[PDB]
């Protein structure tokens, strides 16, 4: 019985994430069709002309998937599902020279230098300026009165969490942040104008001086210990250096935003989570917003081989979608998925990814910024209340919300 979708139904068109997430759709694979083929018509498939692909809706393929990266690869295709329809192949593949849509070996050698910059110590000794900047995030916006949560609360705390990692002086913050918000939201119509392709070559001219002026005068953070050598011989070049500080634009900003965003929209919509927020500010709650949040609605991979997966054929060349957003709701996975419940525990979402050689490296530092704005919204800004209903992105991976006006303080 095929699933009640409707005809020519595709879970990757931005149309439907700039006016909502298809929650109705989703569940309807998970019980009718959980491996579904979703075709796509001539010149519709956002940059990828080969007919369609596979729809992944359950967790445990989607952590099936991700685990076995000999067969499910990132760089064949790289793994956004949805550009521009018209976007030429070269772009794509341009796309390959982050370590994200690499495949073994060339990812596990740049994974195991750019760990360096992730260790725990790397990132907890970010704790207390991010403390700072997040009280003092929430203590400007709540003095505003009224405005733009996303803007006022969501959007600071990410980039600063980029430029503290990467040590980049306060001055230069400014176009640190410009560049990053050039990266994506390339689909929707308020951002029709940002060039993705020369945003980044800017940041990395500015990543690969920023290299050599660190190689200079070495410092202690995370920079340094990248670009020099260890026994091996093993460092990022000038260039790759610039790839590393594109991706973490691409992946660490816009993510963590939309997380915060979300996170208090959920709260706004379940004030009894909200109180309990505010009188125990659980950090398992960072989980809760990143799997309720889903900021990250799919990643691709395409079949070096043929698969069988969960009793459907995958064909050498296939791609396959990995729909967290599906996934993140799995009842046989989640107890009362659709309950948010800031003290779930244990929280198995694959907000960050299933858990393979493509983890989310930036988790931790993700979960933390999220743990301490949420303790400033909750310090400024306890009785905040929505004005207006969010304005949604357009895009077919991304679940971004623009704009969110908010009463800070209670009327
Ligand atoms: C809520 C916020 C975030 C979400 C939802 C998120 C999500 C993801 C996802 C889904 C992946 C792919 C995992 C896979 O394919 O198995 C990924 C990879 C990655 N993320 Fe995050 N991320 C977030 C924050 C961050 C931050 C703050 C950073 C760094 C500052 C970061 C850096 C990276 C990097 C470098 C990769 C590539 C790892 C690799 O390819 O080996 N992310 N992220």
């Amino acid at each position: 019985p095929s699933p009640n979708l409707p005809p020519g139904f595709d879970f990757t068109d931005p149309a439907i994430y700039a006016e909502r997430l298809p929650v109705a759709e989703f569940a309807e694979l998970r019980s009718a069709a959980p491996i579904w083929w979703n075709g796509q018509d001539p010149g519709k498939g956002g940059g990828f002309h080969d007919g369609g692909f596979w729809a992944i809706t359950k967790l445990n393929d989607v952590k099936e998937i991700s685990r076995h990266s000999d067969v499910f690869s990132s760089y064949e295709n790289g793994v956004i599902p949805r550009f521009k329809n018209d976007i030429a192949r070269e772009d794509i593949e341009v796309q390959r020279f982050v370590m994200l849509n690499m495949d073994a070996p060339h990812h596990t050698r740049l994974r195991k230098i750019i760990s360096r910059g992730f260790t725990p110590r790397a990132v907890g000794r970010l704790h207390d300026e991010l403390q700072e900047r997040a009280q003092k995030i929430a203590a400007e916006a709540a003095a505003a009165g009224s405005g733009d949560f996303v803007e006022q609360v969501s959007c600071e705390l990410p980039l600063q969490a980029i430029a503290g990692l990467l040590g980049v002086p306060q001055e230069d913050r400014g176009k640190l942040f410009h560049w990053s918000n050039e990266m994506t939201g390339n689909e929707d119509p308020e951002y029709a104008h940002i060039d993705p392709k020369a945003s980044s070559a800017e940041l990395i001219g500015y990543a690969m001086k920023m290299a050599e002026e660190k190689a200079k005068n070495p410092a202690d953070d995370i920079v340094t210990q990248l670009i020099q050598a260890d026994i091996d011989g093993e460092k990022l070049s000038d260039d790759e250096f610039g790839f590393f500080v594109v991706m973490l634009a691409v992946a660490g900003n816009e993510t963590t935003r939309n997380s915060i965003t979300q996170g208090m929209m959920a709260f706004a919509e379940h004030p009894d989570q909200w109180e309990l927020y505010k009188k125990v500010r659980p950090e398992t709650a960072a989980d809760e917003i990143v799997r309720w949040a889903t900021p990250v609605t799919a990643f691709q991979r395409t079949a070096l081989r043929d698969y069988e997966l969960s009793g459907v054929q995958i064909k050498k060349g296939q791609r396959v979608v990995m729909f967290y957003r599906s996934a993140n709701f799995d009842e046989e996975v989640f107890q009362d998925p659709f309950t948010f419940n800031i003290l779930r525990n244990p929280n198995p979402h694959v907000g960050f990814g299933g858990t393979g050689a493509h983890y989310c490296i930036g988790a931790n530092l993700a979960r933390m910024t999220i743990n301490l704005i949420f303790n400033a919204v909750a310090d400024h800004m306890p009785d905040l209340k929505p004005i207006s209903a969010p304005e949604r992105l357009r895009s077919g991976w991304l679940n971004g919300i623009k704009h969110w006006q908010v009463d800070y303080t209670g009327r």
